[PDB]
């Protein structure tokens, strides 16, 4: 569809700094030039300009809580725009707690929006029940309502407003959940999928049980919050959280295949590439060109073919 | 079953030579010993002598029209001798360009014979819709009768009759196909099983959606041309030209165990093997110890194992 | 659950000598911490003696027959006490042949045990129609009493008392069964899920149909021998007997999931892990990674997470 391309070099969400690049590396992969090579109105935004916070100290245990409030506030204004601009707005991160200001500058041109979530981790956890302290992993925990009170206020978020319900997003290929993460999805009722039911399943009924759940009701537009942990590392190596376990490179792809054919798709988030974890040059292409595939499915490229409305023969 | 092997060493179809190797690669892994070690009747044709042809200017954009159209020819034959005789016919390629001949000759002594192309592509681009040249990419467009008349006469192939229907033919495995390709797929209505509705159905209910196709309003003879880059890379890298997120070592042999069961197999097509391009003699092993698989699969080596009529206790 | 572990160092059912070592590496991967770091109560009875018996001359074919019977015999005792003791048995191997003991000491406390045989084998080939006579290819034969006329008085088994019908054991992973081995299956008309199909019916039914086939009747004890080249050996490459083709990490894990779930499970057998075998250091960890990983997922690990019967917000 009309794309809204902006880059979010940013990795204070967590320790390992490489993941700012992974704008660059998309880029040079050549990414917009094989969007434009689709039925895609590509309008690059460039990559915003995350100025350092010096003095950020951690609170209590969150590290880097202004510079990550900050980061994901400014991304929330410029996500609000692509999108008043009739546009599909693909974030390129940089690490996952950007989806903080992705998914709240989406929910306010459309507010009732639905969320699905790719990724290894359900990062839900709170300022108060994350372990390690990196915001990359407490994202969603922002975003609830329901949540609305659990959240202590953190230096950089006073800008944030809960903009979604427990039951307008689905999780899908989880196979690392904290315990009071798990604690979480049984209490609020979040619907989710992880490995276990994806093998149970098949990713075919999986996706369909995903789409009638949040487009059953009523068609929304919707927001794809692609973490390329989610993926098996033998696919997407070059990435902070790796878990073995993963979805295939084809469920990556059928995944993305059947969220485009909704035609609701309007916010695609492609977070965690890191080149510098990459252990060769290859994982980092392997890493990079996957991450490629996914986003071009997001758009229209199919596995069966593509072609244009015209008589070849 | 009572087996007619014939080595087709052609490589013209395509650029990279080392193609016509693969009759003798796949001999040296003891493919005959392998299938006499079964219920199967062997007699090795030997390898078709495909003479020089020197002058073999390309016909505007196709490549090597005459030797291609006389490697097909003179196949079709050979393939319609074996079959004579009472034999499945099993042609070890060499590019796909020759499933020209292998098809044309099993239609004439079983013009209502039944195709299923497991490949990563569909292989029907036209003399005018290939973008490439390469002739191991237009195979099946000689064979439709529908597509008689968009076939310009190209030199070496006016002995070729359309010899099958768009609907005697199932694609299984599709992942890279051309935009006139796509056009002639959706055009002609050819049933095709591309990797988005392998992952969708499983292997399973795809085998038992393709048997039912062919077989549904009545038996006929099988003809399966396997296209070793139908399977994903990892397990057949030594060939001209892979896909990623192919079919898995499993749903190769699914296909095939399934289809030998069904007992109309009458002719085989194992392509595209090129030993030169292995990374490794490994990689080279790796292609060939699976393409060897899938050829006993068809001949009734099982998985689960097998026993003759006799009591072992 | 309440957990029994038992080491049993023993590598006479076959050549290869280090799998007597899985002990060892299986518990220096730290087995037994992560277990408590559950709801296990664990306890280790250490690892059994298994005594050198110098005069063990081959039985006809049958190799090392009174160390295996001896190291069966030990086993089995032991066994019986962890279950007196009210604890799921958690035997660690050494090579397959160990499930003669490890069965049969559960069938004393337990008579009415069902059990699931995960492998790339069926391990049923008798004294007599084995060609190897390697008995951890035959532990099988050994514990059905319709074989129980079969099975010739080989030194070191007069102890053993077939203790399971032909119905009361189903096999999941198949993909290299002897022909005398194939013929016994047919002939008991024992349960399997060959990898064929697996791939037919998806891991998930295959599980819906193992369980309810076993507990179908009414609820009893689980007994389940992973053998850990069951696995595919890009997971589990040191193991003495690996064939491609193999259930995947995920199904690996699925099936001890669904078995967990259960509640029933009473024994369990972790066989095959040979570290000598691994062509790297990374081959050896991988394997024993995922060796634990299955173990875990049998004591409650799950991939949706886990959490205290608490209150974490
Ligand atoms: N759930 C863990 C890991 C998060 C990884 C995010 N990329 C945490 O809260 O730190
Ligand atoms: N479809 C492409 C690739 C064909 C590859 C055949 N092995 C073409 O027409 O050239
Ligand atoms: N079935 C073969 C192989 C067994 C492998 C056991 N780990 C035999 O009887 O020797
Ligand atoms: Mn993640
Ligand atoms: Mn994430
Ligand atoms: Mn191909
Ligand atoms: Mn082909
Ligand atoms: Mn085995
Ligand atoms: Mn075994």
């Amino acid at each position: 569809r009309t794309i809204g391309i902006i880059g979010a070099p940013f990795s204070k969400g967590q320790p390992r700094g490489g993941v700012e690049e992974g704008p660059t590396v998309l880029r040079k992969a050549g990414l917009l030039e094989k969007l434009k090579e689709q039925e895609c109105d590509v309008k690059d935004y460039g990559d915003l300009p995350f100025a350092d916070i010096p003095n950020d100290s951690p609170f209590q245990i969150v590290k880097n809580p202004r510079s990550v409030g900050k980061a994901s506030e400014q991304l929330a204004g410029k996500v609000a725009e692509v999108k008043k601009n009739g546009r599909i707005s693909l974030v390129l991160g940089g690490d996952h707690s950007l989806a903080i200001g992705s998914i709240s500058g989406h929910a306010r041109v459309h507010p009732d929006l639905g969320v699905i979530w790719v990724d290894a981790h359900t990062d839900i956890n709170t300022p108060l029940t994350t372990t390690s302290g990196n915001l990359h992993g407490q994202p969603v925990s922002f975003l609830l309502k329901e949540l609305k009170g659990k959240i202590p206020d953190v230096p950089g978020f006073s800008w944030v407003t809960p903009c979604i319900s427990a039951k307008d997003i689905v999780y899908i290929g989880l196979r690392d959940v904290d315990p009071g993460e798990h604690y979480i999805l049984k209490t609020l009722g979040i619907k989710y999928f992880s490995m276990t039911e994806v093998d149970r399943l098949g990713i075919g009924k999986v996706m369909e049980e995903t789409l009638s759940y949040l487009l059953g009701r009523k068609k929304r537009p919707i927001h794809l919050s692609f973490d390329v942990d989610g993926l098996d590392p033998s696919f997407t190596p070059a990435t902070g959280t790796p878990v073995v376990g993963g979805l295939t490179y084809r469920e990556g792809l059928y995944i993305t295949e059947e969220i485009y054919k909704t035609g609701l798709l309007s916010g695609l988030d492609i977070m965690e590439v890191n080149p510098s974890l990459g252990k060769t040059p290859e994982e980092v292409t392997r890493t990079v060109n996957t991450a490629v595939a996914i986003t071009l499915a997001c758009f229209g490229l199919a596995r069966e073919g593509n072609h244009k409305p015209i008589d070849y023969l």
